């Protein structure tokens, strides 16, 4: 295994370790133990541990946009409306983790970084889905499809921080009709 | 003397929360503020954490009567002039808000009262929505109470990506989405 494979196993632990316990979790100890190396090793690999817990958000959050993508030959829309609300029950500890990063950016710089590169990914993959969409002639652009995805990905961010708080007439089935709809709008005059 | 005295109190606690934040609203700041013994503040309100949630709950209050427009101007610029001034003297009453919504996680009563005050948001939204609807100048395709907040989940978003420092999402980008989105949901 050369340094790269070690690092690369150590920063997969850490990818673990951050959805099972979250960024509290994630000790040299923790992701030592989840790797199977010794903690000299980690830190031989990783010097800064908050380097490390940012990378590995990151990554947690890139696989997060694998796990959701969808089959090419399905329609545009669901893609869309997969890439900003899934509701695979997969996806529960990636999203766990998202909103985590998000509270401490307000307290922390690099994991600050991280959170906004994370943005920048998810809106990177919403505009890919919708100049595929259009480009195929099931969506319908009135704007830059930059626009419209800040705007959705907008949506779903201001929707989620008022789903946490526990308000009922905004529950699961609101949110999906809500985004639904706000597609509907951006996408199909 | 008995709600007079509890009112410039309340005055105190407001005042340093917009010039501080949560952080800097001690019993010994606020009574200094409001000119009085340290332990009268604790004669009028219990717990420290009620003082902070109640004078939360004010200041947002006073800056909704502050982004409230005189009623005859048209219905959208009172919607958005209730949901997105860009006006530099709000951001003390916007910064303290955020805050809130940062500790609603580790704090049931500022949670209990930022929820409070995201349904004053919400009751003010519906009410210039049925408004305009009535005045024959918004066209509803869904009720004024969805759209409300498809349109305050707009807002909040926008704002969690401005604090951020994207380039692409600025004062004038905030703006421009806002208006785009009032345009589709209310003027179909
Ligand atoms: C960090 N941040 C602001 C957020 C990060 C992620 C989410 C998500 C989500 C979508 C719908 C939900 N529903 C159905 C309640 C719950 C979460 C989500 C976003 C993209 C793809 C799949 C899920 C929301 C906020
Ligand atoms: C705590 N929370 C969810 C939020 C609290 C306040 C804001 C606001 C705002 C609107 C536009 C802005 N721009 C132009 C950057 C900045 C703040 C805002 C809300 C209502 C009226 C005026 C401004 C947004 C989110």
């Amino acid at each position: 295994l050369n340094r790269e494979e070690r690092r690369e196993t150590i920063m997969q632990a850490a990818m673990r370790v951050a959805l099972d316990q979250g960024f509290t979790g994630m000790t040299v100890r923790n992701i030592a133990t989840a790797a199977g190396v010794a903690a000299g090793q980690v830190h031989h690999h990783f010097t800064s541990s908050g380097e490390l817990k940012s990378q590995a958000f990151i990554r947690v959050i890139r696989e997060m946009m694998d796990l959701q993508r969808l089959s090419r030959t399905a329609g545009w829309r669901e893609q869309l409306f997969s890439a900003l609300g899934s509701e695979d029950g997969r996806l529960e500890p990636y999203i766990r983790l998202w909103r985590q990063a998000q509270l401490l950016a307000d307290s922390d710089p690099e994991i600050k970084s991280a959170y906004l590169l994370t943005m920048n990914l998810w809106h990177d993959e919403a505009v890919r889905i919708i100049r595929a969409g259009h480009a195929a002639g099931e969506f319908t652009l009135r704007d830059s499809a930059e626009n419209i995805a800040w705007r959705l990905i907008s949506l779903v961010c201001g929707l989620d921080g008022i789903y946490v708080l526990g308000m009922p007439e905004v529950d699961d089935a609101a949110f999906t009709r809500h985004l639904q709809h706000v597609i509907q709008l951006e996408l199909f005059s």
